């Protein structure tokens, strides 16, 4: 159904993934740093691919990619970790280490929100391949948060302060 | 259903798309030209997305992503060799732009041929639709790249294969 957890997670996580990909494109143009550029490439590759999977499911299921429902309605919460327009703009104005740090801070928050949403699908989704995808995102995003924490410290910084 | 044109197309076009995405990453590293970097972004975005769709279908259908030699199902076209990919990665600026446009033109021509096979043979509605759409979009992109080649004082590459 259009209002299922399976559909809502596919819609919402696709939009979430889209922003991670965009952040990755931006940071790669703002620094020469190999570690951060490689991480950004890996995140872009994985998240674009997973976005295609979820969009492909919605298509196969004949379900709209956009809902009238507020994001997260399927979790009873009608997104977590999404960067604001101002944050995306700021990222694009930074250079070198400052851009690396800001990207790592934004993506850490982004991953945290993502894990929350993926956990929601692990609980509520009914489609096996989608549940498993969500479970894999919890692991991969949590692993990447730990990595980015080290990259931040090595760059003389830490997770964003809210 | 592992032998189907639907499964075969999803497996083979997925591999084909992955290389186009890589080539787009390479050119974006090799030139500062806004127009060609835009084109590369568009292609990387479209093909990464379409590849995810097809891989997602295989996964939902519980079919392996690997098979048969590729293309057996339609009785790979346009794929760059490792050497050609390496060559692109050595080039700068205008030369990188031209070589990317020539390689991707060949790549798209091959992809169109494959997509036409799926238009003829695929039985899954959304997959047939996707293939039909690829024929049109990749053909349009070939036309757009011809203009970009012309602007840069070049033409489609000599046929090496």
């Amino acid at each position: 159904a259009a209002d299922s957890a399976d559909a809502g997670f596919a819609r919402d996580m696709s939009v979430h993934h889209q922003q991670a990909v965009e952040m990755s494109y931006i940071v790669r143009d703002r620094t020469d740093d190999e570690e951060v550029r490689r991480l950004a490439y890996d995140i872009a590759q994985t998240q674009a691919n997973q976005r295609g999977m979820m969009i492909g499911w919605l298509d196969l299921w004949a379900l709209p990619k956009v809902s009238s429902d507020p994001p997260m309605t399927w979790m009873g919460m009608g997104m977590p970790g999404m960067a604001t327009d101002a944050e995306m703009k700021k990222l694009g104005t930074l250079d070198g280490k400052q851009a690396e740090v800001y990207y790592l801070q934004l993506m850490t928050e982004h991953h945290r929100g993502g894990v929350h949403m993926a956990k929601g699908c692990v609980e509520r989704c009914t489609v096996g391949v989608e549940k498993r995808l969500a479970r894999g995102m919890v692991e991969s995003q949590e692993s990447e948060i730990r990595l980015m924490a080290d990259l931040l410290a090595e760059r003389g910084a830490k997770e964003g302060h809210h």
